[PDB]
């Protein structure tokens, strides 16, 4: 299919990543650069993230969702649902609002596209309504992550997808933080993109930290299959 061949021909070994972002949360201000490389083949991610502008005034794993659904493992039968590679080079876009239950909201905005070799993605993010005091603005959460599956459903009025999710974030009393997804991506180009039958993405994520890094950061593992569709 001259199209699947279109996106395989784009990420069929490591291709090297950049991400960034600026933040605003109750009005905390906060960006934070990336760096790493995906293997769609594999469906593996490798990245680092740092702080450019000193600490950063929400949980590392709150933002893991934020920091690339392009460089998911699409197994051989379900290469005709995989949107995201279709829509490359010119790229998607990614917005989110994610509702931390009994807390703030964060409304992300996300250009995901090739420049040059590289895959960039480029996110604003604007946080409100949290509790000075609360799980996020106070530092909380457990520094893990659990696996979840994510559900993509197409939004063909739309040219695009609608994707809705739960992400439990463990706090440090042993209790859970709900953070419930809600996802929408369009193609950037005027081109014809793959818009799937409902199916799912399983996402594996390991947090860690770089031994020999003084800046406030995260390294992030993350394993990404799609499946649903036998």
């Amino acid at each position: 299919d001259p199209m699947v061949s279109k996106g395989e021909e784009l990420f069929t070994g490591v291709v090297p990543i950049l991400v960034e972002l600026d933040g605003d949360v109750n009005g905390h201000k906060f960006s934070v650069s990336g760096e790493g490389e995906g293997d769609a083949t594999y469906g593996k991610l490798t990245l680092k993230f740092i702080c450019t502008t000193g600490k950063l005034p929400v949980p590392w794993p709150t933002l893991v969702t934020t920091f690339l659904m392009c460089f998911a493992r699409y197994p051989d039968h379900m290469k005709q649902h995989d949107f995201f590679k279709s829509a490359m080079p010119e790229g998607y876009v990614q917005e989110r609002t994610i509702f931390f239950k009994d807390d703030g909201n964060y409304k992300t905005r996300a250009e995901v596209k090739f420049e040059g070799d590289t895959l960039v993605n480029r996110i604003e993010l604007k946080g409100i309504d949290f509790k000075e005091d609360g799980n996020i603005l106070g530092h909380k959460l457990e520094y893990n992550y659990n696996s979840h599956n994510v559900y993509i459903m197409a939004d063909k009025q739309k040219n695009g997808i609608k994707v809705n999710f739960k992400i439990r974030h463990n706090i440090e009393d042993g209790s859970v933080q709900l953070a419930d997804h809600y996802q929408q991506n369009t193609p950037i180009g005027d081109g014809p993109v793959l818009l799937p039958d409902n199916h799912y993405l399983s996402y594996q994520s390991a947090l860690s930290k770089d031994p020999n890094e003084k800046r406030d950061h995260m390294v992030l593992l993350e394993f990404v299959t799609a499946a649903g569709i036998t």
